[PDB]
């Protein structure tokens, strides 16, 4: 222990879920976000499954404002789009910095996990009790116990998808996942992913009573490619596409694409021309896309943390704000009625 | 609907009272991670080596094995800083078998706690002969039941970018390489070598097997482990220039692994990387701090013989002999440019 300054008591996630109880629409939320979307992903039905929200969540309040604006959409948008959104509660850095609202909820350095647990789990019943279905991604291994009950959909980032810890994580999680691309553009390292959590695992993990055990998960089946660019270039255009198909196992599910990160090149203005190209080949016959992700905000670009940070806009990465969102996904639902006549 | 189910785990403090450190194992570790610090960090000219099987299978295989190790160690412990790589946790592509912890009895049945005892033992009979060892960290959990014994960790290239093993390392009490990413770049070594520098906090496990908040104090002893890639090999003049150009002020000595991607899969190249390594330390390159071997008692490897690997091959113990002693002549070489 020389290089351990010490521990604090950490609450249980049994603790935690007496604590902060789901309602009964939250859950009702949750097994209706996961239905849509493993029967999108499954090809069973012809809507797009969208994952959109903030690069990150630091404002309980804010991301209720931005839910309620998101549920009317969706419930506009319902024929054509099933969407959960984007409760980003764990942030990889690149070297270090804010790891998001569990590790640090007062975005001072204090490090308050617990609250940071309580806040996470408080803002996944608030926006599931809206009946708008959440996802994040799911970084720690630890965490998702106290949270996967309100979950829909988890990614696991492109700085983890080669991991396998987060293989076997995944392989035990009761919802969809979609792995990354990874940070160097290549596809493969998610198909390898794929297949990884697809089967049994046996590793150490913490039960709900917060102790270690030994778990043995069943294998998930509803594993997905996410594009999302990388050193190597964008990857959301058509002959990326055909080349991740072409590398996709039988059984393999249905392509999503991010509209940001390495395939908006290092400027959050390029989302809607991802959505253009990406409309198009969904518009002409496209059926290998299934999914799309957006990082979207009520007001647009980011800001530094100094508290006296400005309402709506992101803390981490740069985000497209409402008005542009709501542009792209109606020009998304127009391209997935088209598919659909193409189809017929 | 994903877990199938939990079975009752042994306490991280329930397996150390159960198999005792001896006095001269404690020793060991602590030796060894004073040696390797000093040579990592400058103070020192030797180099330290981290050599040894792909992966342990076989206690008995592995006590002679170090044995031979030991007894090379003593020869030529003026020039070289020998840590036996002891390796009980393999990263797959997609599956298969995973190691000593995961699967001991190499038959999918999953016996983890015996794993997990037959992983102290060993390290504790390694350790007790008066070599210090050396695991790849892939597990987060596995270290609170052995770090006691342990001189280095590596982090592997598919978790060189992870937060949870930058987070990791952060917190373990002796030198850790993380190899370069599997497309072959250094970025991300680099970056995990400055993040894992770092005060963390997050979940983990403790000695008693309780998850509770951890805060560590950050690890000045991270180094780049240079291993290939998709790039190309990295253990030549240019791959060494370029990746000091990299490096921060207070970065630590580069490691060259002379397997994985360096090898271009192919461990009868090791002792070609061997020869190119050998030439830039004779000839005054002191940035080259460490280097790491995949050997074992015979050469090769096969599907799941005694001493021989079941996952990548590795070279026989007489090629690991004249390597080293190839090795240790470089180092005597390198001395008398810095004079």
């Amino acid at each position: 222990d020389v290089r351990i300054l010490g521990y604090d008591p950490l609450a249980s996630p049994a603790l935690l879920q007496v604590q902060i109880p789901a309602t009964p629409t939250s859950l009702e939320t949750a097994k209706r976000g996961r239905r849509e979307a493993i029967d999108i992903i499954t090809g069973k039905d012809d809507r797009v499954l969208v994952i959109v929200g903030p690069c990150s969540i630091h404002d309980l309040e804010a991301a209720q404002e931005y839910a309620l604006r998101l549920k009317k959409l969706s419930d506009e948008l319902k024929g054509d789009l099933s969407i959960i959104m984007r409760a980003y509660l764990e942030k990889p850095r690149t070297t270090v910095g804010w790891k998001g609202l569990i590790n640090d909820p007062d975005v001072n350095n204090t490090f308050n996990i617990n609250k940071g647990l309580q806040s996470a789990r408080q803002l996944f019943v608030n926006l599931t009790n809206i009946g708008l279905p959440i996802g994040s991604e799911m970084l720690d291994t630890i965490s998702p116990q106290y949270l996967a009950d309100l979950v829909s959909f988890g990614a696991i980032g492109a700085r983890t998808t080669e991991s396998q810890l987060h293989r076997e994580l995944a392989s035990g999680l009761s919802f969809p996942v979609g792995f990354k691309n990874g940070t160097d553009g290549t596809l493969n390292v998610a198909v390898d992913a794929c297949q990884a959590a697809a089967h049994s695992h046996h590793f150490m993990g913490v039960t709900k009573h917060g102790v270690a055990a030994i778990t043995t998960t069943k294998g998930n089946e509803h594993c997905f490619v996410i594009l999302r660019g990388g050193k190597k270039g964008t990857n959301y255009d058509a002959k990326s596409v055909a080349e991740a198909k072409a590398q996709l196992p039988a059984g393999s599910n249905g392509l999503m694409i991010d509209y940001s990160h390495g395939n908006s090149n290092k400027d959050f203005r390029n989302q809607p021309k991802v959505n253009d190209v990406v409309c198009e080949q969904i518009a002409n016959g496209e059926n290998a896309i299934t999914g799309v992700m957006i990082e979207s905000n009520i007001n647009e670009g980011n800001q530094g943390i100094p508290a006296g940070l400005k309402y709506g806009v992101s803390i981490t990465d740069a985000c497209i704000g409402w008005e542009t969102t709501e542009d792209v996904l109606r020009k998304l639902a127009a391209a997935v009625r088209q598919r659909r006549e193409v189809n017929k």
